[PDB]
């Protein structure tokens, strides 16, 4: 166990964040008798709000029911870091699931905090705004995901590419990377050593390409040497199509380094924004200090939905749900490299996505796919994505196309690619 | 119609946002056939998402019906700014309430424009990040919603005190404030003159105090003539006890100079998480560019469930709807101003709320309720908000309370009072 110093990463704006004049009151209201007229809130009278009832149905579920008193808390307002049913719940799975070294930390030591979060990027977001100075370096490796890379671009750091390839990032690329600096300089902030490493470790929008466990060996002990978080933007966790699911950042966090974003968009629901961030207290805590002037907490409806369904299913009956959709999304990664197999062996080059929604498509001998796309393809009721967006020069020309198995079935692909095939064809 | 220069309002941050590849790619989707294979979206398949149908009830209107489909619908992401249906209901209540000026003017002159945000202090939080860089000079009326104390502290600006009294804030005060800078002085940045005027011009959280149309009239004025913004955060429109409303800063807004935020958490839910932003183009086009890397977008669920309760009740059942909130909150007041006759006159001084949830009480003679309210009266099972919250200096004595009469019984207040009372009485 390294000691952080947790302040090296939080800004002089987030730092500045007081507590919620709320949580004063809640406490005071705890060292006091419960037998309570407060007039100290400012919660509306939710018997005002015209939504009364709700019955939702559900996939190997009893139907979720929403009486008159629930309905009137799913129409309130609630805690920032969330639902607290909700909170133990995901607590729980993450103690199953990665077994984090952190649980049991004091606060200041980085101590495991959840924060349910309005989509697992607000909670990404809100961790860029606390860490980043303009001029601040930040570690990751292109092909990037365009949100990312949007979200970053406003706040001045500079971005140094890591090298990626079939499994990631490849750790010897880092490595080259980082010597640039000698590890002493973590603690002088005016040699400005990498603030955090970001990364998809499963199944990257747009690769496809999963981390392995070696190599998250390797990523976290030159995080430990040079002494900067690991940033893990893992959505694709629970579509893995490998039997066994790699081991986590999080999981091997022996030092308090590792901010993890988790995802109910693929799984859940993406509509619904119910996400979670997985972290040290300090950082957590400077998150949730900007959601309460932000958002206030995620609804509290859509929380009660997702936690009833979670806890009647139990952790047995959300793993066989992830299951159930792992091999739904397995069965069209297979028809999709079968249509590629059919029509681009020796047109593009590809590899097996690891997990996720996305094959990517190198195009040999085209150095701009954009054209062929946008101008030809479209015309023809064809698109894939060029994948100028997700680098941080996207005008400069991209061979890559995105190409998502998500919705498309068997005779979708088969045409989508032989138009791309003709195509190809028909501009070298 | 004075000429706006919207660059002097939008940070260099702010301005470096780029605009979303989903836009890039649904345009290039229109300006081609509707019979389309697309692989180049990132949306997951809706069909494993486990919520299937919802049934919904509701006050006064057909019960709400989220069919397969509509339910695939609320479960995936969608728009930024809001679905379609409920942008263009609200863009018309707006046009019916308010008739902006700004309507018809070209997009760049500051055309009006919504966003649906994940409640309105979501919209303001986006809007402040927006606007200030550390320095900057804004205007605001103490007492003010610590909710936007605490938003603007980390930002570094300076805020300078309006003086406010039962009418909102004092324009004769706002004149004197700015006479500090000569007119020339808004086309000089090194000057550093306000950026923009905070105010909650109806049933101020904490005060009660709403504004009325001549002061509104002078403060728009001195806006023009000092070229500010004028951030209207007015959650409580809607619960405005008299009979004709005063006609909003946006009513009135020429120039596009005007930022509102709009709020449901007190008439339809505070839970759900849906407010909105009515403002200039430009402005509204910065916060859903952050809104794109934060949190994508407000729950399309309860989005789906608002804008279907909103259509079917027309703008007709909308209005008798908030009219019978308003009736609901009116009776609340008047229980609350009879317990303070009967129990705090001569101990206390009060205005009568012209809006909202709250009566802002000073108690006579004693410096700092704090110690009353949180030692005494807590003990004794009673609790009102020491007004210390809502001032820029915190810890500074206030003799102030605010007491919400949202949910209390008239038995309760009476209770509530006559405790305090007893209290002041035992303090002097
Ligand atoms: C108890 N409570 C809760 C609890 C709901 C259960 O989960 C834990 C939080 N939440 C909220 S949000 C909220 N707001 C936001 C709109 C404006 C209104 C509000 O006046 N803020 C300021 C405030 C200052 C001091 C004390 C009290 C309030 N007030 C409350 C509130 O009073
Ligand atoms: C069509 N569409 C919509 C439309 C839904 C209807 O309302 C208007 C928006 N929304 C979203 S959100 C989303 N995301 C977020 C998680 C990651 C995933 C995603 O890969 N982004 C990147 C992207 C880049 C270029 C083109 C496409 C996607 N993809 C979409 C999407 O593809
Ligand atoms: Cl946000």
């Amino acid at each position: 166990a390294m000691e952080m110093n947790y302040a090296r990463f939080i800004t002089a704006a987030s730092a500045a964040r007081n507590p919620s004049p709320i949580r004063t009151m809640t406490d005071i209201l705890s060292r006091g008798p419960k037998s309570m007229i407060s007039l100290a809130g400012g919660l509306p009278n939710p018997n005002m709000f015209p939504f009364k009832t709700a019955v939702i149905t559900v996939e190997n579920g009893k139907t979720i029911q929403f009486g008159e008193e629930m309905m009137k808390r799913a129409l309130q307002y609630s805690p920032s870091a969330g639902i607290p049913e909700l909170l133990s719940w995901l607590k729980q799975l993450q103690i199953k699931l990665h077994n984090p070294p952190t649980i049991h930390y004091p606060p200041s030591q980085g101590q495991m905090d959840l924060c349910v979060t309005s989509g697992s990027q607000q909670g990404l977001c809100k961790v860029f705004e606390m860490i980043i100075n303009p001029g601040d370096n930040v570690l990751l490796d292109e092909p990037a995901y365009s949100g990312t890379l949007q979200s970053l671009h406003p706040l001045g750091c500079n971005i140094i590419n890591v090298a990626s390839d079939e499994s990631g990032i490849v750790p010897d690329s880092l490595r080259d990377i980082l010597s640039r600096w000698k590890p002493e300089d973590a603690k002088n902030p005016q040699k400005n050593t990498p603030k955090f490493l970001y990364t998809v470790p499963n199944g990257n929008n747009p690769t496809g390409n999963s981390l392995t466990s070696e190599r998250k060996k390797e990523i976290y002990e030159l995080a430990r040497k040079y002494d900067f978080l690991i940033i893990e933007d893992d959505p694709y966790y629970f579509l893995q199509f490998n039997k066994f699911r790699v081991p986590t950042f999080l999981s091997m966090d022996v030092d308090g380094r590792v901010i993890r974003a988790d995802s109910f968009s693929k799984i859940i629901s993406s509509g619904l924004r119910i996400g979670f961030l997985t972290g040290p207290k300090p950082l957590i805590e400077r998150v949730i200090l900007h959601i309460q002037v932000s958002t206030l907490h995620p609804s509290t409806f859509n929380q009660l939905m997702i936690s009833q369904l979670l806890h009647e299913w139990g952790e047995e009956g959300f793993m066989a749900h992830v299951d159930r959709v792992i091999d739904f999304y397995s069965n069209q990664k297979d028809a999709i490299l079968a249509a590629a197999d059919k029509w681009l062996t020796g047109l593009a080059e590809w590899h097996v996505p690891a997990a996720g929604m996305f094959l990517w498509i190198k195009v040999k001998g085209i150095n701009d796919v954009k054209e062929l796309i946008e101008e030809k393809a479209v015309k023809m009721g064809v698109l894939m994505l060029p994948g100028n967006a997700f680098y941080v020069d996207s005008s400069a020309p991209s061979p890559y196309l995105r190409a998502s198995f998500s919705s498309a079935s068997p005779e979708q692909m088969d045409v989508a690619f032989q138009v791309l095939a003709q195509l190809i064809k028909e501009s070298l």
